[PDB]
């Protein structure tokens, strides 16, 4: 299919832009990264930092994942992120999302060799 590291990049990386501008950013990106394909994914975060800066988080602050696993890492500083949340009215296949741009720390789960991000856990 897609490796776990490639799937994480397709779903969460957006380094071409420094930040979301229109309230339309999430509807466009969720569609173009195929996250509304079989359903509307309810929550998805896009990170506007270089891939290298996000991968560096795997060697930063070790914290437990929401699942109780302990291979989660929190970035020491904040990063530009865009939170995409499905609206209460949205209905597959007419998926609608609310866009929220912010600067927060991210929490990612890392794995393999090289040890890289394979899952976006939360933003704080
Ligand atoms: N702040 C958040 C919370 C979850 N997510 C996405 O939602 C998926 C499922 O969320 P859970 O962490 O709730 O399992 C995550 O794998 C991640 O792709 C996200 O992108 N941003």
């Amino acid at each position: 299919k897609e490796t776990a590291a490639a799937k994480f990049e397709r779903q969460h990386m957006d380094s071409s832009t420094s930040a979301a501008s229109s309230s339309n950013y999430c509807n466009q990106m969720m569609k173009s990264r195929n996250l509304t394909k079989d359903r509307c994914k309810p929550v998805n975060t896009f990170v506007h930092e270089s891939l290298a800066d996000v991968q560096a988080v795997c060697s930063q602050k070790n914290v437990a994942c929401k699942n109780g696993q302990t291979n989660c890492y929190q970035s020491y500083s904040t990063m530009s992120i865009t939170d995409c949340r499905e609206t209460g009215s949205s209905k597959y296949p007419n998926c609608a999302y609310k866009t929220t741009q912010a600067n927060k720390h991210i929490i990612v789960a890392c794995e393999g060799n090289p040890y890289v991000p394979v899952h976006f856990d939360a933003s704080v």
